[PDB]
């Protein structure tokens, strides 16, 4: 939007949250050392009104062996959020990543997904659906009057539109979804609202797959309120017509719309990274401004069927989209940016994105501004 307006801290901006607190609350992912952070923690007093774990609440992180629940970490962030006013997601119960093996091991010790005879198969479906029930019903039984929004599945459609062939898949098939949602209302009650959580919802055949998925479940009478769209997104994709015909879409079916991941990544896909913050090119923040005006403005116009924007980060000194900035070098040792030009080498994950409103120094952006305004 503008490039007058000035770099000042954000401690000293107009609060984020306040600026759309009647459209949607506005939300952070945090680590718990964060929390003892005096910058991030001021950061999330001005700013946030609803808050999730970038990793503390995953599977393998709340039961990382059967029978061990550690509960510190996860504690330490809905405290945090209790003594600030702050909603709590909780991502997430159910996912093919960052979760314990000992989910899928036949009372053998064997892996489930290598069962052979159907009898067994059976009984290890109805043994890993046990297994999942008690981890959410430990889960929800803990948080219930705490967390009010919960991604309750995450990623279980795969990108080639098929249900995504995980180990919960192959050994339960579509049921280990059914109870995940079965089990999360039981224990919790009908005042948690309960999301099935994605990435790319806006592309085919993924976002149709999506749609099928859902409505069927809830003509079953699965119990599920929304969708969480990730939006890991980029400055010029997905369109901004093909996220309004997504939310739409879902809209449509009942189903409220939660922006759980927002972040505008600097680069494409694969990412071309630059090798520090330092070397992004000026221009590439005024097209990524110009990208979070158009979105918010739409966010705004979408309203009344999104009820939380929640970023994948608190400023741009972190941002697990660093783990995907991979450095190109040609065979002089210069940075490669362009997305097809030669190469010699690239530097996996040693690179800087740059997707928040807010900079690694903790002053504001010309994105802040793009959506701080009312134009
Ligand atoms: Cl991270
Ligand atoms: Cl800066
Ligand atoms: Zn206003
Ligand atoms: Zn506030
Ligand atoms: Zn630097
Ligand atoms: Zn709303
Ligand atoms: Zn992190
Ligand atoms: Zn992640
Ligand atoms: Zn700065
Ligand atoms: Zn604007």
């Amino acid at each position: 939007s503008y490039a007058k307006k000035p770099h000042i801290s954000a401690l000293n901006a107009p609060q984020l949250d306040q600026r759309y607190k009647n459209e949607f609350t506005i939300g952070a992912a945090v680590e718990p050392y964060q929390l003892q952070n005096e910058k991030d923690v001021q950061m999330l007093k001005r700013h946030f009104n609803s808050i999730v774990a970038e990793n503390v609440m995953k599977p393998i992180s709340i039961q990382p062996e059967e029978g061990k629940f550690n509960f510190e970490q996860a504690d330490r962030i809905v405290k945090f959020a209790k003594a600030n006013g702050m909603d709590i997601r909780f991502h997430t119960l159910v996912w093919h990543s960052q979760v314990p093996q000992w989910f899928f091991l036949d009372k053998e010790g064997k892996p489930m997904v290598n069962e052979t005879d159907p009898v067994k198969r059976e009984q290890n479906k109805q043994l890993l659906l046990k297994r999942l029930e008690t981890h959410i019903k430990t889960i929800v039984e803990r948080y219930k009057d705490d967390i009010k929004y919960w991604d309750v599945v995450n990623e279980v459609v795969g990108d080639d539109g098929k249900l995504r062939n995980s180990p919960w898949y192959q050994i339960a098939g579509i049921d280990y979804i059914k109870v995940a949602f079965q089990a999360a209302r039981k224990y919790g009650g009908d005042n948690i609202k309960l999301y099935m959580n994605d990435y790319n919802t806006e592309v085919e055949p993924k976002r149709t797959a999506l749609y099928n998925l859902v409505k069927q479940l809830k003509e079953e009478g699965v119990p599920i309120d929304g969708i969480g769209h990730q939006s890991h997104i980029q400055i010029g994709w997905p369109s901004e017509a093909e996220i309004e015909k997504t939310i739409n879409m879902f809209a449509a079916l009942g189903l409220d719309n939660q922006i759980t991941g927002l972040d505008v990544s600097m680069y494409g896909w694969p990412p071309r990274a630059y090798p520090t913050y330092d070397a992004i090119p000026k221009q590439k923040f005024l097209d990524q401004a110009a990208r979070y005006d158009r979105l918010f403005k739409l966010y705004e116009k979408l309203s009344d069927k999104i009820s939380n924007v929640t970023f994948w980060g608190i400023a741009d000194n972190h941002t697990w989209l660093d783990s995907r900035a991979d450095v190109y070098y040609d065979a002089n040792g210069n940075v490669v940016v362009d997305p097809n030009a030669p190469y010699a080498k690239v530097e996996k994950g040693k690179g800087k994105d740059a997707p928040f409103v807010f900079g690694p120094d903790y002053k504001v952006k010309p994105a802040y501004w793009a959506i701080i305004d009312h134009k």
